[PDB]
């Protein structure tokens, strides 16, 4: 399951990034 890391890391990218632009406005 190497290959579902992979992404679990893409998606963390969202969430934070968002929590960046929430707390930005």
């Amino acid at each position: 399951q190497e290959e579902v890391s992979v992404i679990d890391a893409l998606l963390a990218d969202i969430r934070k990034g968002f929590q960046l632009r929430k707390t930005a406005r």
